[PDB]
């Protein structure tokens, strides 16, 4: 079956039906919002129902619109053109007072990303919202048109980032250190399997420690760090751990060790959901970590609202240094991108409420 999502206006005059809650962005193109509006003909006689798509960034206090489009759904515009199969089947299944609408995304918009601060975080809440709003318009006096709220339905859809057709090079990084009073160096080489991983896919961090010093590498710790840059209004910055694995081995003096740890960055593994960039509201079940921001060529990054990136951090705890030979500890970073899997190149309908489930 195909679950159709609906939402009824307060006066029950305009009901909206979408085929999805989350619409797919896979770099090359963005999935369009096709849907239908069921109109109570007696409550709308003399009115005009439109449907609009608005993407906007919010901080707080401050707001900046990023994209706006609007389409007339009633009265029917031109030829009754059922553009998509979903629209035609929803009209055949749903009645005669059903009229279709199509709203298309551009390529210069971000994906659904929003964050609510933590106790120690200085910044305020912010996010990027995509709102599908259907509404009716009538005219009592000849001097103005009015838009009542009760004749409107408001939906908050997602623009979800899915993997593109191609992928980047293999992520690698090398680092070296010669501590004070030591002629022999400590070397660290980190490699990932691929450049793009999916939400829930295991990330195998391959660590190669070549220790030529007199000192023992007490600990090897691998982290998945999320870097979040707010690029509108205030230049807030967050760097938080979303996955951690501590290696069981030590590296004795004048020896090498190559081990592959496995980390899985998931929002489900963070009891604290504040201070990190998410793709939805915190209280919602289907909320995940924000996917890696993909800035397209030529588009100024400020329009993206919130920039989200991911990196592996390998931290080495070395003996004989803490407190007498160094004041900073050794680590290195390996960037990668995180997003959702790649898209795959007379229907039966069951209708549910649009409201996302809680937890
Ligand atoms: O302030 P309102 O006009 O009453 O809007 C609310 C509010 O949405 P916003 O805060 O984004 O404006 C709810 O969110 P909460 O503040 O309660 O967390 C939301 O409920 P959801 O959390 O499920 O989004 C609800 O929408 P809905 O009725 O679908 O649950 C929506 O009400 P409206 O339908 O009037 O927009």
């Amino acid at each position: 079956n195909h679950v159709i999502f609906k939402k009824i206006s307060r006066d029950k005059s305009v009901t909206i039906y979408l085929g999805k809650r989350d619409y797919i962005d896979h770099v090359e193109r963005v999935e369009p919002v096709d849907g239908v509006v069921l109109v109570d003909p007696e409550l709308v006689k003399g009115k005009r129902v439109y449907v609009s798509l608005t993407c906007a960034f919010r901080y707080g206090s401050f707001r900046r619109d990023l994209y706006f489009s609007q389409v007339q759904v009633f009265p029917p515009v031109g030829a009754s053109g059922a553009t998509t199969r979903l629209q035609e089947s929803l009209i055949k299944k749903l009645g005669a007072n059903t009229y279709p609408f199509l709203l298309t995304f551009p390529d210069y918009l971000p994906c659904s990303v929003m964050l609510q601060p933590a106790p120690q975080d200085v910044g305020k809440s912010c996010g990027v919202d995509f709102e599908i709003k259907a509404f009716a318009t009538h005219s009592t006096d000849v001097e103005e048109d009015k838009i009542p709220k009760k004749s409107s339905v408001r939906l908050l859809i997602r623009k979800v980032q899915h993997a593109p057709r191609d992928m980047g090079p293999q992520p690698r990084a090398e680092a070296s250190w010669q501590f004070f009073m030591s002629d022999k160096p400590l070397r660290l080489a980190v490699s990932l399997s691929k450049e793009i991983y999916y939400h829930g896919e295991p990330i195998p961090v391959t660590v190669a420690v070549t220790n030529s010093t007199e000192k023992t590498v007490k600990k090897i710790k691998v982290l998945v760090e999320q870097v979040t840059n707010v690029v509108l209004y205030s230049s807030d910055y967050y760097i938080k751990t979303v996955a951690a694995e501590e290696a069981q081995e030590k590296v004795p003096p004048n020896s090498s060790l190559t081990k592959t740890l496995t980390l899985v960055p998931l929002l489900a593994n963070n009891r604290e959901r504040r201070g990190i960039a998410l793709d939805g509201k915190i209280k919602h079940e289907d909320t995940n970590l924000a996917s890696s921001t993909i800035i397209k060529e030529g588009i100024d990054k400020t329009v993206m609202g919130i920039l989200v990136s991911y990196q592996i951090k390998v931290k080495l705890t070395v003996s004989g240094l803490l407190g007498e030979l160094t004041s900073s500890e050794v680590a290195t970073e390996v960037p990668f991108r995180l997003m959702h899997p790649q898209p795959e190149d007379d229907e039966n309908f069951v209708f549910e409420e649009f409201a996302r489930q809680n937890l």
